[PDB]
């Protein structure tokens, strides 16, 4: 796994959200 969506997630929960906001 990579570290932004990671901290998305870890953060809002957001996959989908940091899925497209990282990529």
């Amino acid at each position: 796994n990579d570290p932004c969506e990671e901290v998305c997630i870890q953060h809002t929960g957001d996959v989908k959200a940091c899925e497209e906001a990282c990529q």
